[PDB]
């Protein structure tokens, strides 16, 4: 299930960190904009730079923190305030987060491992929910 | 992204070119009369032809070389006029090139492998565009 879930990936969290944002990434590719750094490198060449490996494992260590600490998969409203607060997400909107989540939940699903994808759409969509009321457009 | 687009390609290069020229001969069957002994043929049998595929892979060589030198998929000018000088284009205009790109950008949405074809679509005028200013009709 979905605490299971959290043990696969921090097993091998900067794996699945980058390989999750990557698919991300092709599935929404306009959202390379946000990464000025990554803008016109291919795969090899993101996973050469120091940043690259870095930023992702720590965003997915964050995303693993918030999953655990949630209760059947509602996030904490303190943990969407530090999402919406962070100076990095400033420009951000609720939908760049329902795009992670959705690209995320398609990864799951064409793993050849057993993810609870559901409850993993089923934490996006109510994280989205606690990253409006926490202030986020 | 763009940069692992042409990554993707060169992977599985003679299969990914000979699949998008099938798709812009079919599309565009009038586009044969460039070529030599192309027409009264099925796919199957073009593909068994003596040099269609290794004619095909050259193309595509050169096509990602241009496509890997540009910059936010602007070619290089250099690119640009030797496309225009050689020999083998000497009968060709803009929207020759315009049709190969419609027929790539679509082949690339209908497959199921993540391509940005929107990248693909603005590499296309871009090289249209340099083409023009190099001099193509
Ligand atoms: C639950 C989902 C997310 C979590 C837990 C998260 C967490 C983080 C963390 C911890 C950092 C700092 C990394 C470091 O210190 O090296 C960061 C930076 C950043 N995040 Fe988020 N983030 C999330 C979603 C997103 C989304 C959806 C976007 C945009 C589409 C985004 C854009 C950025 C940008 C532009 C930075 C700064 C540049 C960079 O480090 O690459 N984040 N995020
Ligand atoms: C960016 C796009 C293009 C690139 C990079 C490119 C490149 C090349 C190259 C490297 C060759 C030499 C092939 C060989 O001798 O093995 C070639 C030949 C040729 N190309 Fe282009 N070409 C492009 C677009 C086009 C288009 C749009 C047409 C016409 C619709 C065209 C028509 C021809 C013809 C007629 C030949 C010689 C005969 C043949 O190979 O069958 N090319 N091209
Ligand atoms: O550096 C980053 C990597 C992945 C995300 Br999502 C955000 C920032
Ligand atoms: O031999 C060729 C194959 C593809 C193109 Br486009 C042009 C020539």
């Amino acid at each position: 299930g979905f605490k299971q879930d959290i043990a696969t990936i921090r097993g091998d969290l900067r794996t699945y960190a980058q390989d999750i944002f990557l698919a991300f990434l092709n599935k929404y590719p306009d959202e390379r904009r946000y990464f000025k750094n990554y803008v016109g490198k291919s795969d090899q060449e993101l996973k050469s730079m120091a940043k690259f490996g870095d930023h992702t494992e720590k965003v997915f260590n964050l995303m693993m923190e918030v999953a655990d600490r949630a209760t059947d998969c509602v996030p904490l409203a303190s943990d969407a305030n530090t999402l919406v607060q962070m100076k990095q997400h400033s420009s951000l909107t609720t939908g760049n987060f329902e795009k992670l989540f959705v690209a995320l939940v398609e990864y799951m699903r064409a793993s050849g491992q057993s993810f609870d994808s559901q409850s993993w759409d089923r934490f996006g969509k109510n994280l989205v929910s606690a990253l409006s009321s926490a202030g986020m457009k």
